[PDB]
Protein backbone atom coordinates (compact mmCIF):
# COMPACT_ATOMS: atom_id res chain seq x y z
CA UNK A 1 0.00 0.00 0.00
CA UNK A 2 3.14 2.43 0.14
CA UNK A 3 3.63 5.04 -2.66
CA UNK A 4 7.09 5.89 -3.18
CA UNK A 5 6.87 10.06 -3.84
CA UNK A 6 10.25 11.62 -5.16
CA UNK A 7 10.37 15.42 -4.65
CA UNK A 8 13.68 17.10 -6.21
CA UNK A 9 14.90 20.96 -5.96
CA UNK A 10 17.35 22.90 -4.55
CA UNK A 11 15.87 23.51 -1.09
CA UNK A 12 18.38 26.89 -0.80
CA UNK A 13 17.80 28.63 2.38
CA UNK A 14 15.12 25.99 3.37
CA UNK A 15 11.79 27.75 4.37
CA UNK A 16 7.98 27.56 4.83
CA UNK A 17 6.94 27.28 1.34
CA UNK A 18 9.73 24.28 0.45
CA UNK A 19 7.94 22.63 4.05
CA UNK A 20 4.78 23.39 2.71
CA UNK A 21 5.60 21.54 -0.32
CA UNK A 22 7.44 18.54 1.30
CA UNK A 23 4.47 18.06 3.29
CA UNK A 24 2.12 18.16 0.65
CA UNK A 25 3.82 15.63 -1.27
CA UNK A 26 4.60 13.31 1.48
CA UNK A 27 0.38 13.48 2.59
CA UNK A 28 -0.63 12.93 -1.36
CA UNK A 29 -1.78 9.44 -0.20
CA UNK A 30 -3.01 7.91 3.04
CA UNK A 31 0.93 5.71 2.93
CA UNK A 32 3.89 7.26 1.37
CA UNK A 33 7.85 7.37 1.69
CA UNK A 34 9.03 10.57 0.44
CA UNK A 35 12.79 10.65 -1.08
CA UNK A 36 13.72 14.01 -1.58
CA UNK A 37 16.22 14.84 -4.31
CA UNK A 38 18.67 17.70 -3.30
CA UNK A 39 20.28 19.24 -6.64
CA UNK A 40 24.18 19.72 -7.23
CA UNK A 41 25.91 23.15 -6.81
CA UNK A 42 27.55 22.78 -10.18
CA UNK A 43 24.01 21.90 -11.48
CA UNK A 44 22.56 24.28 -9.79
CA UNK A 45 25.28 26.96 -10.39
CA UNK A 46 24.99 26.03 -14.18
CA UNK A 47 21.44 25.97 -15.25
CA UNK A 48 19.43 28.21 -12.60
CA UNK A 49 21.87 30.28 -10.89
CA UNK A 50 23.81 31.22 -7.54
CA UNK A 51 23.13 29.14 -4.70
CA UNK A 52 23.64 30.27 -1.20
CA UNK A 53 24.19 26.72 0.87
CA UNK A 54 26.26 24.22 -0.32
CA UNK A 55 24.96 20.77 -0.81
CA UNK A 56 25.98 19.68 2.63
CA UNK A 57 24.29 22.35 4.19
CA UNK A 58 21.42 22.18 2.40
CA UNK A 59 20.97 18.39 2.48
CA UNK A 60 21.74 18.73 6.55
CA UNK A 61 18.72 21.17 6.99
CA UNK A 62 16.26 18.37 5.22
CA UNK A 63 16.90 15.86 7.34
CA UNK A 64 15.13 17.68 10.41
CA UNK A 65 12.08 18.09 8.36
CA UNK A 66 8.99 15.92 9.62
CA UNK A 67 8.08 15.01 6.00
CA UNK A 68 11.05 13.97 4.77
CA UNK A 69 11.96 10.09 4.90
CA UNK A 70 15.27 9.44 2.61
CA UNK A 71 17.32 12.03 0.87
CA UNK A 72 19.32 11.30 -2.71
CA UNK A 73 21.81 14.16 -2.50
CA UNK A 74 23.21 14.90 -4.72
CA UNK A 75 20.35 14.26 -6.85
CA UNK A 76 20.38 14.40 -10.96
CA UNK A 77 19.50 17.36 -12.61
CA UNK A 78 16.73 15.91 -15.02
CA UNK A 79 14.80 12.54 -14.01
CA UNK A 80 14.63 9.60 -16.18
CA UNK A 81 13.07 6.60 -16.77
CA UNK A 82 15.96 4.64 -15.24
CA UNK A 83 16.44 6.63 -12.36
CA UNK A 84 12.41 6.35 -11.27
CA UNK A 85 13.08 2.00 -12.00
CA UNK A 86 16.32 2.22 -9.69
CA UNK A 87 14.46 3.80 -6.74
CA UNK A 88 11.12 2.48 -7.26
CA UNK A 89 9.34 5.84 -7.53
CA UNK A 90 6.03 5.58 -7.91
CA UNK A 91 5.49 9.32 -9.02
CA UNK A 92 7.05 12.62 -9.23
CA UNK A 93 5.96 15.56 -6.88
CA UNK A 94 7.50 19.05 -8.56
CA UNK A 95 5.78 22.84 -9.16
CA UNK A 96 4.50 22.80 -12.26
CA UNK A 97 5.28 26.48 -13.47
CA UNK A 98 8.66 22.80 -24.11
CA UNK A 99 7.36 21.04 -20.64
CA UNK A 100 9.93 18.77 -18.85
CA UNK A 101 7.50 16.86 -17.33
CA UNK A 102 5.14 16.03 -19.94
CA UNK A 103 6.93 12.56 -20.07
CA UNK A 104 5.72 11.95 -16.37
CA UNK A 105 2.50 13.44 -17.07
CA UNK A 106 2.05 11.01 -19.96
CA UNK A 107 2.77 7.94 -17.73
CA UNK A 108 0.55 8.83 -14.79
CA UNK A 109 3.57 9.66 -12.51
CA UNK A 110 3.49 13.65 -12.06
CA UNK A 111 1.91 14.91 -9.02
CA UNK A 112 2.23 19.04 -8.69
CA UNK A 113 2.74 20.51 -5.74
CA UNK A 114 2.38 24.45 -5.47
CA UNK A 115 4.47 27.16 -4.25
CA UNK A 116 3.90 29.58 -1.20
CA UNK A 117 4.75 32.94 -2.23
CA UNK A 118 6.08 35.92 0.13
CA UNK A 119 7.33 33.52 2.59
CA UNK A 120 10.53 33.67 1.18
CA UNK A 121 14.06 34.26 3.56
CA UNK A 122 14.53 36.91 0.59
CA UNK A 123 11.07 38.70 1.72
CA UNK A 124 12.21 38.31 5.43
CA UNK A 125 15.42 40.31 5.34
CA UNK A 126 13.51 43.20 3.19
CA UNK A 127 11.01 42.94 5.29
CA UNK A 128 13.57 43.67 7.90
CA UNK A 129 14.82 46.61 5.54
CA UNK A 130 12.13 48.87 7.25
CA UNK A 131 13.90 49.23 10.75
CA UNK A 132 15.49 52.39 9.04
CA UNK B 1 8.69 5.53 30.29
CA UNK B 2 7.71 9.32 28.65
CA UNK B 3 9.61 11.71 29.70
CA UNK B 4 8.08 15.33 29.24
CA UNK B 5 10.81 17.78 27.88
CA UNK B 6 9.94 21.52 27.65
CA UNK B 7 12.38 23.90 25.38
CA UNK B 8 10.81 27.61 25.56
CA UNK B 9 12.77 29.99 23.04
CA UNK B 10 12.24 32.35 20.20
CA UNK B 11 13.09 30.40 17.53
CA UNK B 12 13.23 33.47 14.93
CA UNK B 13 14.51 32.45 11.49
CA UNK B 14 14.76 29.44 12.14
CA UNK B 15 18.33 27.55 11.18
CA UNK B 16 20.27 24.50 11.42
CA UNK B 17 21.50 25.61 15.20
CA UNK B 18 17.89 25.55 16.72
CA UNK B 19 16.80 22.14 14.62
CA UNK B 20 19.99 20.84 16.26
CA UNK B 21 18.81 22.21 20.22
CA UNK B 22 15.68 20.28 19.19
CA UNK B 23 17.18 17.12 18.23
CA UNK B 24 19.13 16.98 21.43
CA UNK B 25 16.20 17.92 23.55
CA UNK B 26 14.10 15.45 22.17
CA UNK B 27 16.60 12.90 22.22
CA UNK B 28 17.55 13.35 26.03
CA UNK B 29 15.85 9.81 26.79
CA UNK B 30 14.79 6.84 24.90
CA UNK B 31 11.23 8.20 25.23
CA UNK B 32 10.18 11.63 25.10
CA UNK B 33 7.30 14.21 24.29
CA UNK B 34 9.21 17.38 23.17
CA UNK B 35 6.82 20.67 24.13
CA UNK B 36 8.43 23.48 22.47
CA UNK B 37 7.49 27.08 23.98
CA UNK B 38 7.64 30.24 21.46
CA UNK B 39 7.45 33.13 23.51
CA UNK B 40 5.40 36.07 22.38
CA UNK B 41 6.13 38.96 20.03
CA UNK B 42 5.61 41.84 22.58
CA UNK B 43 7.96 40.05 25.52
CA UNK B 44 10.63 39.15 23.38
CA UNK B 45 10.39 43.00 21.74
CA UNK B 46 10.40 44.07 25.21
CA UNK B 47 13.19 42.07 26.52
CA UNK B 48 15.62 40.56 24.02
CA UNK B 49 15.18 42.46 20.77
CA UNK B 50 13.74 42.71 17.08
CA UNK B 51 11.87 39.83 16.23
CA UNK B 52 12.05 39.04 12.36
CA UNK B 53 8.93 36.96 11.95
CA UNK B 54 5.42 36.78 13.90
CA UNK B 55 4.27 34.55 16.64
CA UNK B 56 2.40 32.83 14.17
CA UNK B 57 4.93 32.92 11.38
CA UNK B 58 7.70 31.20 14.20
CA UNK B 59 5.46 28.72 15.40
CA UNK B 60 4.03 27.75 11.94
CA UNK B 61 7.78 26.84 11.10
CA UNK B 62 8.16 24.65 13.95
CA UNK B 63 5.26 22.70 12.92
CA UNK B 64 7.06 20.87 10.39
CA UNK B 65 10.33 19.99 12.47
CA UNK B 66 11.00 15.94 13.14
CA UNK B 67 11.76 16.65 16.82
CA UNK B 68 8.58 19.20 17.79
CA UNK B 69 6.03 17.26 19.11
CA UNK B 70 3.73 19.73 21.14
CA UNK B 71 4.05 23.61 20.92
CA UNK B 72 2.94 25.68 23.50
CA UNK B 73 2.23 29.55 21.60
CA UNK B 74 2.68 31.52 22.86
CA UNK B 75 4.81 30.71 26.29
CA UNK B 76 5.54 32.35 29.14
CA UNK B 77 8.30 34.38 29.28
CA UNK B 78 9.86 32.95 32.68
CA UNK B 79 9.47 28.79 33.43
CA UNK B 80 7.37 28.68 37.08
CA UNK B 81 6.95 25.75 39.15
CA UNK B 82 3.20 26.22 38.67
CA UNK B 83 3.86 25.84 34.37
CA UNK B 84 5.98 22.54 35.30
CA UNK B 85 3.00 21.10 37.27
CA UNK B 86 -0.06 22.47 35.02
CA UNK B 87 1.85 20.90 31.72
CA UNK B 88 3.21 17.82 33.81
CA UNK B 89 7.13 18.50 32.42
CA UNK B 90 9.98 16.52 33.66
CA UNK B 91 12.60 18.54 32.61
CA UNK B 92 13.41 22.09 30.83
CA UNK B 93 15.67 22.24 27.84
CA UNK B 94 17.81 25.32 27.16
CA UNK B 95 20.83 26.71 26.36
CA UNK B 96 22.89 27.92 29.51
CA UNK B 97 25.33 30.77 28.54
CA UNK B 98 21.96 35.88 38.56
CA UNK B 99 20.90 32.16 37.08
CA UNK B 100 17.47 32.09 36.27
CA UNK B 101 17.92 28.31 35.56
CA UNK B 102 19.24 28.27 39.61
CA UNK B 103 15.70 26.60 40.95
CA UNK B 104 15.81 24.07 37.84
CA UNK B 105 19.03 23.13 38.04
CA UNK B 106 18.81 22.26 41.82
CA UNK B 107 15.72 20.67 41.33
CA UNK B 108 17.30 18.36 38.56
CA UNK B 109 15.02 19.22 36.55
CA UNK B 110 17.58 20.92 33.69
CA UNK B 111 18.99 19.88 30.66
CA UNK B 112 21.68 21.87 28.75
CA UNK B 113 21.33 22.08 24.89
CA UNK B 114 23.97 23.43 22.84
CA UNK B 115 24.05 26.39 20.23
CA UNK B 116 25.75 25.88 16.45
CA UNK B 117 27.74 28.92 15.98
CA UNK B 118 27.82 30.22 12.30
CA UNK B 119 25.10 28.92 11.16
CA UNK B 120 22.75 31.22 11.47
CA UNK B 121 20.33 32.86 8.92
CA UNK B 122 22.27 36.49 9.61
CA UNK B 123 25.24 34.73 8.38
CA UNK B 124 24.13 33.33 5.63
CA UNK B 125 23.40 36.62 4.19
CA UNK B 126 26.62 37.78 5.51
CA UNK B 127 28.23 35.18 3.62
CA UNK B 128 26.49 36.12 0.38
CA UNK B 129 27.43 40.05 0.74
CA UNK B 130 30.87 39.07 -1.14
CA UNK B 131 29.59 38.12 -4.99
CA UNK B 132 30.11 42.10 -4.61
Amino acid sequence: KNVVIYADGVYDMLHLGHMKQLEQAKKLFENTTLIVGVTSDNETKLFKGQVVQTLEERTETLKHIRWVDEIISPCPWVVTPEFLEKYKIDYVAHDDIEDIYAWLKRAGKFKATQRTEGVSTTDLIVRILKNY
